[PDB]
């Protein structure tokens, strides 16, 4: 039964996209809010199919009435909800399933005082008594942004979904859109895919009963702290976080799941932002958490470094078995030219360990990675050489010199000798920790391959999650070589 | 209520709704609305935008100043008047006009050219889709079955919206009409 619900939802949005190109993220987003009692905000230039999406969602229900209205500066409440005689509200807003309000950032003070009461309570003042409003989806489109200190900020804080629609960009999707013969005022949804009034009231009870796992809540536990230390982060109150749970629970209910999935957090990129400055910060902070702390991407990166540091510690401890012999060469030269090993070493940025550690540049080091392009010039011509410490930082100058037994001696500030050595051609302790970390990467990758088929997930976001998981698996495979 | 009569072609007649057989909608005024006013919704939906003015030719002013033709009569013969059946049949054949690949290269080039200039007027997706309905009918009533590149001249009275966009739309289209329309600049 729960698995068959994802098929009907995926087939319902397929018929709604007929005639609307590059609008898949806008149709699937309005469908989730229509079946959960939420709202959706659209931002963009006038003329990007912002009014057809409001008239297309009414076909998914058996009894749904549309309402199109443009809020003006001189508009009166007697024209939106209906004039009074006791109020002739036949076919307006109190008795409409889907309402459309174009340009909401320019209405009068009387309309703003009435729109904030039909969302939290869904009631209307019919003269004396009050009556409920069966509003299933509230969409609002405009073009500009409201002021930072005005009366229009109260309606923006209550709108959960805030989408930023724009014109088409693909050339192949523009030819079929410019020559579309599908009627926009027709009914392209079959009767078998249309939901009834009984299914809408039953789904509202099953949304709040979705189990909340403790591992999925850890993502919002850390994402909330990152959006508070930065001064450029948008202010997200507790009312916005409470309404985001209903949208996340309903996203997994219509996808054939009983619990909240960590992949449902991508929908938060169109709910926390509020202007053009917060768009580049919300989409960047979520992308880091979705490719870091989501599927244990960053959690396994910091754990892999401990295995590499432990492997380098065991290599520098047993460096007394393999030394470093430098062969000599003949020829006619004024200086003693030295040659490196032939086929024994071929890497350019090879690493060379050392026995007794020293204090270089007021810090400790365990391995010095040299360059093959600069080692040949120092062993023949001479002069000074450079080299970074611990494989990081800039190439600092060291006190490298030759020894009597054809070895490399590195001195510091106290004239302390240290013979260098190269790592030989995997211990049991390193292979044990590497096998346990590799098993966690396969278990985390299996969870992503079982929940990425959600309908409320964009297509361009799947390319970044797969690329981030493959980077962690490629780094752990190089250490076991 | 005027916006619903164009998209939905209906009217809220109390309870039930009824269709409106509006075949032509003409709106005239004198001035232009504000840039941040609510009147821009009806302006963005109007396809053809003509800027009429007074006469300038001296020969055409003498015959116009002394005209004996009645403006409230019927100077159209009965043989040239279309019927209700021909109007409903032509609406189906307009959308069936093929779109050649050579015409698509000119529409995408003119659209991307206006998005780079800051002083160029913005053209929405509704303006591009509705302009094809007038361009496909221009070749259907002229004896053609496909969209001709010569039909791009009609865009000079649709893309503009004020006095600042009039000198830029008529100049950008004239370059494409005398450059990439007949492979003038391509050669
Ligand atoms: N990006 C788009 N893709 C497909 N069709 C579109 C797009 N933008 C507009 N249209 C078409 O243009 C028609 C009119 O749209 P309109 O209501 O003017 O958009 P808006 O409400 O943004 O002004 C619609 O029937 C729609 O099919």
């Amino acid at each position: 039964h729960p698995h068959l619900l994802a098929e009907r939802i995926s087939r319902l949005s397929s018929s709604l996209e007929k005639g609307l190109y590059e609008r898949s993220h806008a149709i699937r987003l309005c469908l989730l809010a229509a079946l959960s009692g939420e709202s959706v905000f659209l931002l963009g230039p006038p003329g990007i199919a912002k009014s057809l999406i409001a008239r297309r969602l009414k076909f998914a229900f058996q009894n749904a009435r549309a309402f199109e209205y443009l809020m003006t500066r001189f508009s009166t409440p007697e024209e939106v909800f209906g004039p009074l005689s006791e109020r002739l509200t036949s076919g307006y807003l109190p008795e409409a399933e889907i309402v459309f309000l174009d340009e909401i950032w320019k209405a009068g003070p009387a309309i703003l005082n009435t729109l904030l009461t039909a969302i939290n309570e869904r009631q209307f003042r019919n003269g004396a008594h009050v009556e409920k409003i069966p509003m299933r989806l509230l969409v609002a489109a405009s073009n500009e942004l409201p002021e930072a200190d005005s009366s229009l900020e109260a309606l923006y804080d209550r709108m959960l979904i805030r989408l930023w629609l724009d014109k088409v960009q693909d050339k192949a999707n523009f030819r079929s859109m410019l020559t579309s013969q599908q009627d926009e005022n027709d009914n392209p949804v079959p009767d078998a895919l249309q939901v009834t009034d009984e299914e809408y009231e039953r789904w509202q009870k099953e949304i709040g009963e979705i189990t909340l796992p403790d591992h999925v809540f850890e993502l919002i536990f850390m994402l909330r702290q990152q959006l508070d230390k930065l001064p450029d982060a948008p202010y997200v109150s507790d009312r916005r976080w409470k309404k985001a749970i209903r949208l996340l629970q309903a996203s997994a209910f219509f996808s054939g799941r009983s619990a909240v999935a960590p992949v449902d957090l991508i929908l938060l990129k169109d709910c926390l932002w509020y202007d053009a400055q917060s768009l580049n910060l919300i989409q960047q902070q979520i992308d880091v958490l979705m490719t870091g702390h989501a599927w244990q991407q960053q959690g396994m990166l910091t754990r892999l470094g401990a295995i590499v540091q432990r492997h380098l510690q065991l290599q520098q401890q047993q460096s007394d078995k393999t030394a470093l012999t430098v062969i000599r060469l003949g020829g006619i030269f004024s200086r003693r030219q030295q040659y490196q090993l032939p086929v024994n070493v071929t890497a350019s940025t090879l690493t060379l360990l050392l026995q007794k550690p020293l204090k270089l540049h007021d810090m400790e080091v365990v391995h010095i990675s040299f360059e093959r392009s600069a080692l040949e010039q120092w062993l023949s011509k001479g002069g000074e050489i450079r080299g970074k410490l611990n494989g990081i930082g800039f190439a600092q100058k060291l006190n490298l010199e030759v020894d009597s037994a054809q070895h490399l001696v590195v001195r510091d500030v106290s004239l302390q000798g240290s013979t260098l050595a190269l790592p030989g051609s995997l211990p049991g302790e390193i292979k044990q920790q590497l096998e346990e970390l590799e098993s966690d990467w396969r278990k985390q990758h299996a969870l992503f391959s079982e929940q990425q088929k959600c309908l409320f997930i964009p297509g361009d976001w799947l390319g970044r999650i797969e690329a981030s998981l493959q980077d962690v698996g490629a780094q752990i495979r190089q250490a076991q070589q």
